[PDB]
C-alpha cells in the first residue's frame, strides 16, 4: 500500500517468484495472478447479502398505512434489487400500497436526505451514497409520498458517477497491466496457458488467467506487444480455446461456453489491434477442420476462420463441399428444416466474414468456381416475378420464400472486395436486383437488396450499371 514505483517493483518481484515455480504446480500461480488482478482494478465490495432497512418518514408516519416487520431486508430476498424500483414495489406490497405501486413518481426513497431515481441499481446506490458516510451500517431508506409536504428540497441524484470509460490514460486504473508487459511478464502467463493440458483441474487457474487477460487487453502497450509474433500468442490461446471447446462438448454446463466467449473477445480485440497497424501466425488449415466441426456443433469464430484458412486446398474443399449441397434453394423452398436454415445462415456469415487477402481471394475464387453463385443467379432468374407492378400477389409470394434473404446475404458476402463475383452478379441480375430493391418486406429483403447493390457498387462497371 504505497506509491507507484514501489508497486511496479513489487509486481516485478511477483513475476520473478512466479517464474521459479514449475509448469505443473497449479495452486500458487492462482494466488499470484488473482492478487495481480485484484490490485489491477481495486475490487469494490459487492456484498451478496447486505441488510436494507426501510423505515417510515417520521413526518409522514401517520399517513403511511401498514408497518413493515421485515427490516432489515436482505439483498438476496426477493423484492430487494437489482433495481430500487423493485425495492419500491416490495415496500408497496408489504405496506399494501396497491395504488402507489402503479405510480412510480408518486412515492420516493430518501437516502441520507437525498433523492435517487428509481432506475439506479441498488448496489451502485448503496456503494456510492450510503457507503460514503455510513459504511458498514445498515442500508437505510425513507419512503415518502410526493406532494403533501410541498416541493422536495433534498438533492435528486438521477444518475451516479460511473467509472471513467473514456481514454483518459485508460490503462490508468490498469496501469499495473502495463507493468509486467514492460518487465516481460506476458510470456510468463502465456507459457502458463501453454502448460494447461486439463480442464477438470484447471478451471480456477484458467478463470483467473482469462480475467486478468481481459483486464490487460485494454492496455495500449499490451496490445501493441501482442501484435508482435515473438511470443506467438495466437497459437497458444487457439489451443486453449480448442481444449475448452472439447471439454464443453464432453460435458455440458461445465463453464466452457463462458470461457469460450471470453476467448472470442480476446481474438476480436487482438486482431483489431493487429489490423490497426501472419500466414503462420494462426497456422495451416489443420485446425480449421475441427473448428468447422465445432461450427457444426458466432461472428467471432467465423471471422477467425479465414485467418486459420492459410493452409492446404484439401481442407477448404471440405468446407466448400459441405456448404454447397444444402444451398438447394429449390429444395429449401420445397422443404427445409431448422438445421438447414442454421446451416444457410452460417454459410452467409462465412461469406460475409471472408477477409480481403491472397488466401481469402483464392477461397472466394474456388467457391465461385463451384457455381454456387451461378446457382443463386439461376434461382433469381428462374423464380423472380416478371410483373411490372411490385405490389402484385406474385411478388408477395416470391418474397414469402424463406431462401431469398439468405441468398441476398450470401451474394453480398461474396460480392465485397471481389471483382469477379461483382461482374458475374451485375452481368444479368441488375434489373431483377433493382426491382427487388424497391420492394419493402417484413424480412428486410429490400434492405438486403440495397446492401447487395452497395456491395456490387465497388466495381466501377457495376456501379455505372446501377
Amino acid at each position: 500500500t504505497g506509491t507507484e514505483s514501489e508497486t511496479k517493483a513489487f509486481m516485478a518481484v511477483c513475476i520473478e517468484t512466479a517464474k521459479r515455480y514449475n509448469l505443473d504446480d497449479y495452486r500458487t500461480p492462482v494466488f499470484i495472478f488473482e492478487r495481480l488482478c485484484s490490485i489491477i482494478y481495486p475490487e469494490e465490495n459487492e456484498v451478496t447479502e447486505f441488510f436494507v432497512t426501510l423505515e417510515k418518514d417520521p413526518q409522514q408516519e401517520d399517513f403511511l398505512q401498514g408497518r413493515m416487520p421485515g427490516n432489515p431486508y436482505s439483498s438476496n430476498e426477493p423484492g430487494i434489487g437489482p433495481l430500487m424500483r423493485d425495492i419500491k414495489n416490495k415496500i408497496c406490497q408489504d405496506c399494501d400500497l396497491v395504488a402507489l405501486l402503479e405510480d412510480d413518481s408518486g412515492m420516493e426513497l430518501l437516502v441520507n436526505n437525498k433523492i435517487i431515481s428509481l432506475d439506479l441499481p441498488v448496489a451502485e446506490v448503496y456503494k456510492k451514497v450510503w457507503c460514503t458516510t455510513n459504511e458498514g451500517e445498515p442500508m437505510r431508506i425513507v419512503y415518502r409520498m410526493r406532494g403533501l409536504l410541498g416541493d422536495a428540497t433534498e438533492e435528486f441524484i438521477e444518475s451516479l458517477d460511473s467509472t471513467t470509460d473514456e481514454e483518459e490514460d485508460e490503462e490508468e486504473v490498469y496501469k499495473m497491466a502495463g507493468v509486467m508487459a514492460q518487465c516481460g511478464g506476458l510470456e510468463c502467463m502465456l507459457n502458463r496457458l501453454a502448460g494447461i493440458r486439463d480442464f477438470k483441474q484447471g478451471r480456477h487457474l484458467l478463470t483467473v488467467l482469462l480475467k486478468l487477460f481481459s483486464y490487460c487487453v485494454k492496455v495500449k502497450v499490451n496490445r501493441q506487444q501482442l501484435v508482435k509474433l515473438e511470443m506467438n500468442t495466437l497459437n497458444v490461446m487457439l489451443g486453449t480455446l480448442n481444449l475448452a471447446l472439447v471439454a464443453e462438448q464432453e460435458s455440458k454446463d461445465s463453464g466452457g461456453a463462458a470461457v469460450a466467449e471470453q476467448v472470442l473477445s480476446i481474438m476480436e480485440i487482438i486482431l483489431d489491434e493487429s489490423n490497426a497497424e501472419n500466414l503462420l501466425l494462426t497456422g495451416d488449415k489443420d485446425q480449421l477442420v475441427m473448428l468447422l466441426d465445432q461450427i457444426n456443433s458466432l461472428q467471432g469464430l467465423l471471422r477467425i476462420i479465414p485467418y486459420l484458412s492459410f493452409g492446404e486446398v484439401e481442407k477448404m474443399q471440405i468446407l466448400v463441399e459441405r456448404f454447397k449441397p444444402y444451398c438447394n434453394f429449390d429444395k429449401y423452398d420445397e422443404d427445409h428444416s431448422g438445421d438447414d436454415k442454421v446451416f444457410l445462415d452460417c454459410f452467409c456469415k462465412i461469406a460475409a466474414g471472408i477477409k480481403n487477402n491472397s488466401n481469402g481471394h483464392q477461397l472466394k475464387d474456388l467457391i465461385l468456381q463451384k457455381g454456387i453463385t451461378q446457382n443463386a443467379l439461376d434461382y433469381m432468374k428462374k423464380h423472380i416475378p416478371s410483373a411490372k407492378n411490385l405490389d402484385a400477389d406474385i411478388w408477395k409470394k416470391f418474397l414469402s420464400r424463406p431462401a431469398l434473404p439468405f441468398i441476398l446475404r450470401l451474394l453480398r458476402g461474396l460480392a465485397i472486395q471481389h471483382p469477379g463475383t461483382q461482374v458475374l452478379i451485375g452481368t444479368d441480375s441488375i434489373p431483377n436486383l433493382h426491382k427487388l430493391e424497391q420492394v419493402s418486406s417484413d424480412e428486410g429483403i429490400g434492405t438486403l437488396a440495397e446492401n447487395l447493390l452497395e456491395a456490387l457498387r465497388e466495381h466501377p462497371d457495376v456501379n455505372k450499371k446501377i
